[PDB]
């Protein structure tokens, strides 16, 4: 059954519900990003109208097979009414294509729903600006103050100039980068755009990546594994016996790996500053774990929290334990309590 936090009160509407059967007076599904946690449960056999990004609505259609006829993809920042009631999506700063939600209840309720999100002052000069909000529907994932990482600037940074260095001193190394969702296409972007090469990887990861509306994308990556430098692979592929088999495979193009592993948060994060990272080595292979995060630190939550003043909040992440919950709702109440809303 749908826990509470995925309905929208005095509406048919859910957000991320689609492993539940048929929910009991839905009459659109919302879906706000392309990761399999929210996604679970659709096919080409789902009937009911899936409200979305038009970059998510292109993964559906070409990955999981959903039929057009119920796909609504619709625009970002404009105002839209779905079964009667006007709705905005908003740019999360999360994965590509993922959407916050604003929904205008007929009774003059004003929700949020922030889907998952990398919080950001930019988001104060959306649509947001112009009217307050009643309840919002909180991506909670690093929702205490030991959580710090550095900005995402920051951690490209020091990828680039990794992996500058490590190849201008070996033009023989590869370079490696694991992936196991959409989201941080970044990180292998920028470190192939430093060296001058595309991106090589598996004909299903580049299928997903052409449904993203990436700008001259044909430029950056290809299936051709043999033109490139800079590969992709499955994350559970970055350890020292699947980067050996892996170089194994180049056929003696290669004589060194240079693998990065980005993760979100690590507790090395309460120690360590990005400059002074150093990676796992064995022989011929090291690995970098980097804390490229695409959700909110602590402290960025807080800002646009004390930013928004809403007058009830709901925690999506991190529900599922007493202690959790307990921790959330007292830094709520001292956001409040400081700020003075
Ligand atoms: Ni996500």
């Amino acid at each position: 059954t749908c826990p509470f936090y995925k309905k929208i009160p005095g509406t048919g509407f859910t957000v991320d519900a689609f492993q539940y059967g048929v929910v009991e007076g839905c009459t659109a599904y919302f879906l706000t990003h392309f990761h399999s946690d929210h996604y679970a449960g659709l096919s080409k056999h789902f009937t009911f109208p899936v409200y979305c990004s038009e970059i998510t609505g292109n993964l559906l259609k070409n990955k999981l097979h959903v039929q057009e006829q119920y796909i609504h993809p619709l625009p970002l920042d404009t105002e839209c009414i779905v079964n009667g009631v006007k709705v905005v999506l908003l740019d999360a700063n999360h994965c590509p294509g993922a959407v916050m939600i604003l929904f205008y209840l007929p009774n003059g309720t004003v929700i949020l729903h922030t889907g998952d999100f990398r919080a950001d002052p930019s988001m104060e000069r959306s649509l947001l600006a112009d009217q307050k909000v009643h309840m919002l529907y909180l991506d909670t994932t690093y929702c205490s103050p030991e959580y710090t990482f550095p900005s995402q600037q920051e951690v490209i940074r020091f990828a680039i100039n990794t992996a500058f260095e490590a190849v201008t001193l070996n033009p023989h190394a590869l370079v490696v980068c694991g992936t196991y969702s959409i989201g941080k296409e970044k990180v292998f972007l920028a470190i192939a755009d430093v060296l001058g090469s595309k991106v090589g990887m598996s004909q299903e990861k580049y299928k997903t990546l052409q449904c993203l509306n990436i700008p001259e994308i044909n430029s950056l990556i290809t299936t051709d594994m043999c033109s490139s430098l800079v590969h992709l692979l499955p994350m559970m592929q970055i350890n020292f016996k699947g980067l050996q088999s892996h170089l194994k495979k180049c056929g003696g193009k290669y004589n060194q790996i240079l693998a990065f592993r980005p993760t979100g948060w690590t507790h090395s994060n309460k120690f360590t500053r990005i400059a002074d990272v150093i990676p796992q080595t064995k022989g011929n292979i090291s690995i970098y774990g980097i804390p490229y995060s695409e959700h909110s630190s602590y402290l960025e939550m807080k800002r646009f929290v004390q930013w928004l003043k809403p007058q009830k909040i709901i925690p999506t992440v991190n529900v599922g334990t007493w202690k959790s919950r307990s921790t959330m709702e007292k830094y709520f109440r001292e956001w409040k309590l400081e700020a003075g809303y």
